[PDB]
């Protein structure tokens, strides 16, 4: 069980559950940083950025996807660090899943505002 989680501080760090670890299987985690509006969110990702993959089809097991109003960055899923995402946004959703199997690290990410 890791959803509903909300953040209403403008600096943090969110990893996986277990992360550097690996991360539970069937995982449906959210996370929602609220804050005032004028604020805007900044997002990187640091050091191992794991989560399985497929050869063929994109990110179709296990992924972090983030929202904010009507933008979506990913599915991020592999192991290449995803770029650093400036939301320009207040309000942010950050959701991961995975599938019952598997074993890879996930990820962590800091954000600011
Ligand atoms: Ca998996």
């Amino acid at each position: 069980e890791c959803s509903g989680n909300l953040f209403t501080q403008r600096t943090g760090t969110i990893t996986s559950p277990d992360y550097p670890n690996p991360y539970p299987k069937s995982s449906e985690c959210s996370y929602t940083i609220d804050l005032e509006e004028g604020f805007m969110v900044t997002l990187q990702f640091e050091d191992i950025f794991d989560i399985e993959d497929h050869p063929e089809v994109p990110c179709p097991y296990d992924y972090i996807k983030i929202k904010a109003g009507s933008k979506v960055w990913g599915p991020f899923c592999g192991e290449k660090s995803p770029e650093p995402i400036s939301t320009q946004s207040h309000s942010i959703q950050i959701l991961f899943r995975s599938d019952n199997s598997g074993e890879n690290r996930g990820w962590r990410l800091s954000y600011r505002a």
